[PDB]
């Protein structure tokens, strides 16, 4: 009842972020997404995140990685632009300037897929956090060992200028580690842990992944989204996912999260006004693009896993899901948005 | 009305360039196409152009690139011949002679896909421009950073011997940069900019890519193609394309442009006379092979993007389009040409 209406309503708000597929748009206005990771042996995760982003709808996806992983990742798909610029044989200044060059061409950077924990790649991720901080129109999604960096240096996400534009996606153990760093007591009510952590991290948006996902930026969900009672300060996605717990499904999530974050950010900026999607009136929607991107992506990713599991069952691997992103996008966003009168979504 | 009749007529002339698939032809007479590019990290664009060329109908497609990109590009397809001869550890003379060896086996060289802007690859492209200039039966298609070289040294396309045989394919910004180099005033009428630039570049044929494509070699479109009024000096392709602005669709265009340029050039040379396609009577058609190849490829590429977008929608990537070149070729050229009595096209 209430839960179904609220879920549909918030999903509808997420759908409102999506630019129409319109003759007047040119290459790049539907999203330029970067994935920073791919160290050493970790080839699959940055592919899943970046190719997931392309199948979800990005015009361009960039992978920023080390040379060895980069050579593998390029063979998976000619549609990815793979920058092997995190070469430990390069000076730090050269890496910083190479990273700045690529990042200046991005709406959103996903930090973490296949990043690993060694000093070099962690330092490269820290550089990227620092550049993103000072690029006010840059969104950031943090996953995998990107979250290890936050756990070690939480200030990398704290006190950013501009609108809020960070989404963290910890699994159960990554979340517990984050809470321990921020001295958040685990005896708290289960649904209060995520808003506490988000608050302690300067109201970044956090997707706490699990049997259900708990989403929060630490603030109450404004009237535009969620009587005499205050609106909840978290959202819980319980939509049916898949039953096969094969590795990589969080990378589909980060890639699709990054795309929705880029679209919603460009939407609020006014980029889609000339194709009939002007920014929203309500300041609360502008301030909550990360929560809407997060809620939409969480919902979508479980639906992708559900459909992949219906097709493949016990045999499902995450590579299968990359091929199903398009049809599930059409189910969740494209066909509903078009029937809603939003244009070809 | 008039626009539909003219479009169909010019497309019919482009179709007349296509050799029949005939038992008497042997390997290579339906096109030996080269793509010069593939530097550093840029793996996808030369694949899209060269594999697009093969799916369009070339007998052999060659990629001329650096070793690192070449190793990736080879894994995409055993049908491409990848020459990793642009090795910066090789002497210039060795590169020149290696390039000359491969180019002497080509009808057409596509310069630019994944070329990049660094001194080495730009110098390799300049060598290739110089050899092509002095190989009178060699056609050239210039895209991507091949156009950066022209923008820096426009003489590389000026004063070529033989028939005109160069086609440039700038997008909106590349076109503006070219106009600035050639001191062409942007206040001019919109459809007069492309013929002015082509004229300033010695009547090379230019595809100005955009919401529609404007095609011109700077000269009026002769009576064979376009009362008391002079024929237009440009053609405009407005056929429906796709709505997904994913990167790489200009590489499908360059590969298909290169194939049509090779076929039309061999056709005028007399190569297909013994299989029932003698050269055209009209000198204007011979002088306008580049415009016909350009018009046919522009039309075809938007139709490919249209069909790929109908199948994949928001999820379309350019890799999907490579697989659809064959069926769209059959729609645009093969089945119409056969019903026209041109043989199995
Ligand atoms: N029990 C569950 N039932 C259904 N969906 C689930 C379940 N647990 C997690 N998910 C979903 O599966 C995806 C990945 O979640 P989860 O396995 O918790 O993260 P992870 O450990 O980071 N995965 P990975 O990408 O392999 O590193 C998310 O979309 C979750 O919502
Ligand atoms: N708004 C549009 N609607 C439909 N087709 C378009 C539109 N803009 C460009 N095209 C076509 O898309 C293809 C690529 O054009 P365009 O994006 O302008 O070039 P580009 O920037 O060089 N692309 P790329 O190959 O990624 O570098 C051409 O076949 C164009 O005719
Ligand atoms: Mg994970
Ligand atoms: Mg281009």
């Amino acid at each position: 009842h209430m839960a179904s209406k609220q879920h549909a309503h918030i999903l509808s708000l997420a759908r409102s972020m999506i630019p129409p597929l319109h003759p007047k748009l040119h290459k790049g206005q539907a999203g330029r997404i970067g994935v920073l990771g791919g160290s050493g042996d970790y080839s699959g995760a940055p592919y899943f995140s970046s190719m997931g982003a392309m199948r979800f709808g990005a015009d361009l996806a960039h992978v920023i990685c080390e040379p060895s992983a980069g050579a593998v990742i390029k063979t998976y798909s000619p549609d990815l632009i793979v920058h092997t610029i995190l070469d430990p044989q390069k000076s730090r200044e050269d890496i910083r300037s190479a990273l700045k060059g690529v990042m200046s061409r991005l709406h959103v950077l996903i930090i973490g897929p296949g990043l690993g924990r060694d000093d070099h790649m962690q330092s490269c991720a820290k550089i990227a956090f620092e550049l993103a901080k000072d690029m006010e129109q840059m969104g950031v999604v943090v996953d995998a060992d990107g979250l290890w960096l936050v756990q070690n240096e939480p200030k990398v996400v704290m006190d950013w200028p501009g609108v809020p534009r960070i989404i963290l996606t910890p699994n159960v153990m990554e979340f517990k580690r984050l809470c321990d760093t921020m001295k958040i007591n685990a005896s708290g009510p289960h649904t209060s842990l995520c808003p506490q952590l988000a608050t302690a991290l300067g109201n970044a948006t956090i997707i706490q992944k699990g049997p259900s996902d708990i989403i929060s930026n630490g603030l109450k969900i404004p009237f535009a989204l969620l009587e005499s009672e205050e609106e909840q300060n978290y959202l819980e996605v319980k939509v049916e996912g898949g039953l096969k717990r094969v590795g990589g499904q969080g990378d589909i999530l980060s890639g699709s999260t990054g795309v929705l974050l880029a679209w919603g950010s460009e939407w609020v900026r006014g980029t889609y006004e000339h194709v009939g999607h002007p920014p929203p009136q309500d300041k609360a929607i502008k301030e909550n693009i990360p929560v809407l991107a997060a809620y939409g992506a969480s919902t979508f990713n479980r639906t992708v896993s559900k459909r992949g599991f219906q097709k493949k069952g016990r045999s499902m691997v995450t590579g299968d899901l990359v091929d199903m992103v398009g049809e599930v996008y059409e189910e969740v966003f494209g066909n509903p948005g078009e029937v809603e009168g939003r244009g070809k979504l």
